[PDB]
C-alpha cells in the first residue's frame, strides 16, 4: 500500500534508536481515541498522538512503526527501520500497527483491515518481516496477563471480576 510518509502528517524530526530487521513479530493495536475516516483528519490525530507520546508519554517518537485509519490510510509512524514505543520487550523485534480509533463493540472498516493486511504481507516482500512471523494481538505478549493464562483463569474466578 502507498504508504503517507511522516512529512504528509507533518512529523516532528527525531533521532530514535534503530530496529532489528527483519522483525519477527507483527502486534496489532488499537489507539482506544478517535477514529478518523478522511486523510487530513488521520494526518491530525497521527501527528496529536505523536506529540502526546514524546511530551506527555515521554517516549522518543509516536510510539507505532504504523497505523491504519478507516479511509483505508496507511500511515508512518516512526516507520520500518525505527525502534517502536509500543509493547516494552518487544519494540526491537516486534512491528506495531495501530488501528485509528476504538474497536471493542466494532471492527474497522474493510479498507482498514485489508490496508493493514496488504501492508503486512508486503512487509515480507520487501524484507521487513520474516516469512515465518507471528501475528498476535496487544495482550497477546506473555508478561501481560491475559487470558488463558493460569493466573488470569483462576482470578476470573474472583469476586468482583468484571462484574
Ligand atoms: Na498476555
Amino acid at each position: 500500500p502507498n504508504i503517507i510518509k511522516r512529512s504528509a502528517w507533518e512529523a516532528r524530526e527525531t533521532h530514535c534508536p534503530k530496529m532489528n530487521l527483519p522483525a519477527k513479530y507483527v502486534i496489532i493495536i488499537h489507539t482506544a481515541g478517535t477514529s478518523c475516516t478522511v486523510s487530513t483528519d488521520c494526518q491530525t490525530v497521527v501527528r496529536n498522538i505523536q506529540s502526546f507520546h514524546m511530551d506527555t508519554r515521554n517516549f522518543c517518537d509516536i510510539g507505532y512503526h504504523f497505523l491504519v485509519g478507516q479511509d483505508g490510510g496507511v500511515y508512518e509512524g516512526v516507520g520500518w527501520h525505527i525502534q517502536g514505543s509500543h509493547t516494552y520487550g518487544f519494540n526491537d523485534i516486534a512491528l506495531g500497527i495501530a488501528f485509528i480509533g476504538y474497536f471493542v463493540e466494532k471492527p474497522p472498516n474493510a479498507a482498514a483491515l485489508e490496508a493493514a493486511q496488504d501492508l503486512i504481507q508486503c512487509a515480507v516482500v520487501e524484507g521487513y518481516l520474516t516469512p515465518n512471523y507471528l501475528l498476535m494481538g496487544h495482550s497477546d505478549v506473555v508478561n501481560i496477563l491475559s487470558p488463558g493464562q493460569a493466573l488470569y483463569n483462576i482470578i476470573s474466578t474472583w469476586p468482583h471480576f468484571k462484574h
